[PDB]
């Protein structure tokens, strides 16, 4: 799975479990299609079963449910969520990872994108 | 102005300047209607020339040029765009800053909200 | 003042107040020699009271008390501190902000360097 | 090995490579004593041949030479250096990942702790 997403907790210093994550790809008619979702996991881990074939060059965007995250810990964020856009596979196949570091009134978005 | 917008350049050590920012509010539609845009001024910041009175509690998308931004300086991004979303004003009318802090494959965000 | 040291807390959306800051400048024996030091404010600034002249080129240490900071807060923080070790004036005086923004198991800084 | 290392490089989106790391554990005496050292690997991760055993409780500093680095690709940075100081295992053993990210007048530094 060429698009992983890894979701840190930095008020714990743990991954962000069971976060659910959404990802879209931008249609030809300017609107967001679905392409994948999932929930975090015990590593913080986006379970995607992305093909590489499917992966194809556009702009995706992702986004992190961390309003709900936090929530469910008791704690009110600033955030609704964390949005993640990005054009990908625009110079040839690659894979991204998307690391979002998490506060209740502050994250970090992180990209690495390697070439297999 | 209780709505302010600062953006910091990771890469030169210095306010980025000349950045588009363009705020919306989210109406019952859940559509978002255009709000306050500007270009940041040499200290970084966006005037934000609203008033107390039209920014009511409400959800708040802050759209920020990241990838005109490093187009402009030679260096090529990761990201379409930085995009916080955001619920202001529930318990009240506070001055929100959005600070965010640019690299051309990372960002961080943050809401420094004060009581007057 | 040409050395200005800001303070942010991720975790309220809010300045760093009353944290312990400590600045020192490398001696030619490798060693850490007292330059400045003081409580942040209620804006989250340390005052700096030093003039351009004393602020000679050179090594200098910021030592930002973060450990007290979480405790006072009742959260249990990772770090002993923060330090940021960075070198001054080379190519001529500037003025220089030193940003910090503090989670309990995360932080950022970053240099704001504007030539006056 | 309890203790990992993981650099980033945020400029250019990949790990960073060949970044040398130093570590220390504070002695008796208040002296810092060496404890182990290495490069980063290809995945920007430091070859740590560290025990359990070994690894006592204490506070620990993780120095990351990030001035090399940057000089290495022509750039000449803000900092000296990045250097993570923390209290280990005060409360048992624990696996340790100090991540850190780079850009030239900026760094974020993460922990995650995990109880295995």
């Amino acid at each position: 799975c060429p698009l992983m997403v890894k979701v840190l907790d930095a008020v714990r210093g743990s991954p962000a479990i069971n976060v659910a994550v959404h990802v879209f790809r931008k249609a030809a008619d300017d609107t967001w299609e679905p392409f994948a979702s999932g929930k975090t996991s015990e590593s913080g881990e986006l379970h995607g079963h992305t093909t590489e074939e499917e992966f194809v060059e556009g702009i995706y965007k992702v986004e992190i449910d961390t309003k709900s995250y936090w929530k469910a810990l008791g704690i009110s964020p600033f955030h609704e969520h964390a949005e993640v856009v990005f054009t990908a596979n625009d110079s040839g196949p690659r894979r991204y990872t998307i690391a979002a570091l998490l506060s209740p009134y502050s994250y970090s978005t992180t990209a690495v994108v390697t070439n297999p």
